[PDB]
């Protein structure tokens, strides 16, 4: 509908998986209800859009309640699939995984674009398993004629969300999604996610900024990433490792198997 067959669904709005009737191209379909301005700026933040780690956008049409934005279908599914619960995933997956959302990520802050949800069920994989970064629904710009503006909307995910946004009434975007990359690689290397908030009210959250890495998600990782986790994960945004840093980090640069 309407030239295209809505054949499975993808991840419920919901995305189905679109097979073309004639040339038999597939790509994902997202369905929105807008009786069920956040649409309205997804699909214009999307039309800005040009990278190979973030899913492409092919336009959309509005057919009466019932927006549908034609996107790249992404086969491997979710990175969050690929991420076994208390285990995580080979070391150098992880890694390849990491260098490729940087690679978005950095795309994004160039262009003036913050995600703000960034988490392994946003993560796609393509049919060689590369990653691309979906679902500006929640982005914004952040810089625009090269003046930055502050964030003061709280938004995104808890377990994924930088400290100061709970607590600043107004921060930068980029720390932010930063800050999410290293809760993403936490979960990767240890398949677990250290804390419900990064709050005064959290245990794990202090037992982290105390550094008793021998507890738990810690203690199944390993220094040289561990070492990156420590800078990226910082409370104070301006102390926190940027992305030209990250790229220096030596992990980041560690040949791995
Ligand atoms: N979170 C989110 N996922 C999206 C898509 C659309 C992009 N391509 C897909 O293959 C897909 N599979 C499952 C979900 C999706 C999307 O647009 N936002
Ligand atoms: O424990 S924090 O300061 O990396």
């Amino acid at each position: 509908v309407e030239d295209w067959d809505l054949v499975q669904t993808l991840g419920e709005g919901e995305v189905q998986l679109a097979v073309n009737r004639v040339t038999e191209e597939a790509v994902a379909v997202k369905i929105v209800d807008m009786k069920r301005e956040n649409i309205k700026k997804e699909i214009c933040i999307n039309k800005m859009l040009n990278h190979e780690n973030v899913v492409k956008f092919y336009g959309h049409r509005r057919e009466g309640n019932i927006q549908y934005l034609f996107l790249e279908y992404c086969s491997g599914g979710e990175l969050f699939d690929r991420i076994e619960p208390d285990i995580g995933m080979p070391e150098p997956d992880a890694q390849r995984f990491f260098h490729q959302l940087m690679a978005g990520v950095v795309y994004l802050h160039g262009i003036g674009i913050t995600h703000r949800d960034i988490k392994p069920e946003n993560l796609l994989l393509d049919e060689r398993d590369n990653l691309k970064i979906s679902d500006f629904g929640l982005a914004t710009v952040f810089r625009y004629n090269n003046r930055e503006r502050l964030l003061n909307k709280m938004c995104g995910t808890l377990p994924y969300v930088a400290p100061e946004l709970l607590k600043r009434r107004e921060f930068h975007a980029e720390p932010v999604d930063v800050w999410s990359c290293g809760i993403v690689l936490t979960a990767m290397l240890a398949g677990e996610l250290p804390w419900d908030q990064p709050s005064d009210s959290c245990q794990e959250y202090s037992d982290w900024k105390e550094k008793k890495t021998y507890l738990n998600p810690w203690k199944k990782i390993d220094s040289a990433p561990l070492a990156l986790l420590h800078k990226i994960l910082v409370e104070n945004p301006s102390a926190r490792i940027t992305i030209p840093d990250i790229k220096k980090d030596r992990w980041y640069n560690k040949p791995l198997k």
